[PDB]
């Protein structure tokens, strides 16, 4: 506690320093500034290739994909698995595995086509971190039309925005936090949701990307959100479930976690209605 939303560095821009006591926070996930980081990455690659030297298909796939990756890359996986090399490696396995199970989201990807979606505002990204230093990602389902923008395109956007934002060590340590504006959620939309797609999302969220998803928030959901929650509820591991938060309209427990002050009008905040063009530009 005793940490203001401001205390944390900029979203988007590669980190510059470790101040703002976040470095200590990481140390509290068993991090050591002194001798660990350097070796861990080594150990991982030593493990990556070792397990690929067995001839096993996956461990090999990994070895190929990561054959040309800076040390900061591998650190992303170390940081996310609490500095457990083994666990860290497993995240790398599942990480590659995801791309394999889901070709469409990474194969014909066009840097141009993606920008279109991100400018469209799906998803959104708060230009600011919450009081914890977490990238607050946004989605506003109101007026969404699945025929115009595919649930896939929206996920591909997530993937890009993750690959990018994860270049920032601050983000790596504070994690993410998603806001879900289900105010415009229609029954026509609820039934238009492929369970196959929902798993795709869930998968992204679980043991796929080297991120710390700390909280999912839902707001203004209809009385039938329970129907859609119960469909996904089986997929979510305990850790993630305990992090899903449905506030309804009583934000007297919501605004403590997320400061109304940094939120666009779209999500009950003071700021101007979310701008996709602004965000997208900073991306590229
Ligand atoms: C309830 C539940 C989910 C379902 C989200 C809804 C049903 C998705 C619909 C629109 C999309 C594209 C929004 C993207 O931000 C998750 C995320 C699987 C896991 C968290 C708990």
């Amino acid at each position: 506690e005793q940490l203001t939303t401001k205390d944390h560095g900029p979203v988007f821009g590669p980190c510059s320093q470790l101040p703002r006591h976040t470095l200590q926070k990481a140390k509290d996930e068993l991090n050591e500034r002194e001798e660990t980081r350097e070796e861990a990455v080594r150990e991982l690659q030593e493990m990556v290739q070792a397990q690929a030297a067995s001839g096993e298909e996956l461990a090999v796939a990994v070895a190929e994909r990561v054959q040309e990756k800076d040390s900061g890359f591998f650190l992303r996986f170390i940081r996310a698995r609490k500095f457990n090399v083994g666990r860290a490696y497993e995240l790398l396995r599942g990480y590659v595995n995801f791309r394999l199970q889901y070709p469409e989201l990474f194969d014909s990807l066009s840097p141009e086509a993606v920008r279109c979606t991100i400018e469209a505002g799906y998803p959104g990204v708060l230009s600011s971190r919450d009081k914890y230093g977490r990238v607050v990602m946004l989605f506003n389902i109101e007026n969404w039309q699945s025929q115009e923008i595919t649930f896939d395109e929206i996920l591909q956007a997530y993937c890009f925005i993750l690959e990018k934002l994860l270049e920032n060590e601050e983000t790596q340590i504070n994690g993410f936090c998603i806001i879900e504006n289900f105010k415009g959620f229609t029954m026509q939309q609820a039934a238009s949701l492929r369970t196959s797609d929902l798993r795709k999302m869930v998968d992204m969220l679980q043991d796929s990307f080297p991120a710390r998803f700390k909280a999912i928030h839902f707001i203004h959901q209809p009385w039938y959100f329970t129907t859609t929650y119960n469909v996904v509820k089986p997929f979510l591991k305990s850790k993630l479930l305990e992090r899903v938060f449905v506030h309804g309209d009583d934000l007297s427990g919501f605004y403590q976690e997320i400061d109304e002050n940094i939120l666009p009008s779209d999500f009950g905040g003071t700021l101007p209605k979310y701008d996709g063009k602004a965000v997208a530009e900073q991306l590229f």
